[PDB]
RNA sequence: UUUUGCGGUUGUCCGACCGGGCAGUGCCGCGAAGCUACCAUCUGCUGGAUAAUGGCUGAACGCCUCUAAGUCAGAAUCCAU
């Protein structure tokens, strides 16, 4: 069965701007700018209302229409991001081993990097630099926290999984040994 | 080891000495050059794409989900240097 419509739509508050050309939605508002390349999905994009972008599928399958909502909140999290922000917060546990995490924006690139020394207590520093427009920083509300904020949403979790996935235990029961970074809440940087 | 280079030495022959011949390299010691020995010495690189897996975002399926679109990492693998 092929479907004849498929309709989805978005809202835009009234403080950031939105443009659609040739499928590479470009959003702007207070807190910077974001883009984004959806030129692999076959989508008709519209105005429906006047703070509303409709966005629809004709005569698409199963297939073609369960990217109708991905495509919706991708551009909702640019939205959303673009207004508010997303901030990322992580704990580091261990059992022996104090995890020392240093972190400091590179002076040759606007980059953040993040050097874990003192992980399960062996030697080797291990260093992970973030995303382009992703800050990092020690909580000062409380200990063994990290704070990454930035803009989208992609690049602050994947900068966070990065962290996550660089600091793992082997030939080990990990239903024993639990040191690690995981990231601990997800929000946003406004309220 | 035919450098038949030097020395020693057996038998025989050149009358003796000296110096040599022959015994298909007479035999023995040392023996440079050349060849040669994990029997000696020197030297043997790092980029990309991945598999299994671990993930991000995220529907299908108002929830979830590494997957369906997209995407990160990743093997003595593969392709290059
Ligand atoms: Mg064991
Ligand atoms: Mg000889
Ligand atoms: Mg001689
Ligand atoms: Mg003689
Ligand atoms: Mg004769
Ligand atoms: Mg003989
Ligand atoms: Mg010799
Ligand atoms: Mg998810
Ligand atoms: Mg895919």
């Amino acid at each position: 069965m092929r479907y004849i419509h498929s309709e989805e739509t978005i809202p835009v508050p009234e403080n950031l701007k939105v443009s659609i050309k040739s499928r590479l939605v470009t959003v702007e508002g207070p807190r910077g700018k974001l883009q984004k390349d959806l030129s692999h999905i076959a989508v008709n994009f519209s105005v429906v209302k006047k703070g509303v972008i409709g966005l629809e599928i004709h005569h698409g399958s199963r297939k073609d229409v369960a990217a109708l909502r991905t495509v919706r909140t991708i551009i909702n999290n640019m939205i959303i991001g673009v207004t508010k922000g997303f901030k990322y917060k992580m704990r580091y546990v261990y059992a022996h081993f104090p995890i020392n995490v240093n972190v400091e924006k590179n002076a040759e690139t606007g980059c953040y990097e993040v050097e874990i020394r003192n992980f399960i207590g062996e030697k080797i520093v291990r260093k992970v630099v973030m995303a382009p427009g992703v800050e990092v920083e020690i909580s000062k509300a409380q200990k063994d926290e990290l704070i990454l904020s930035g803009n989208s949403l992609e690049a602050v979790s994947q900068s966070a999984a990065d962290i996550q996935q660089i600091c793992k235990v082997r030939n080990k029961d990990i239903r024993k040994f639990l040191d690690g970074i995981y990231v601990s809440e997800k929000g946003n940087i406004v309220e």
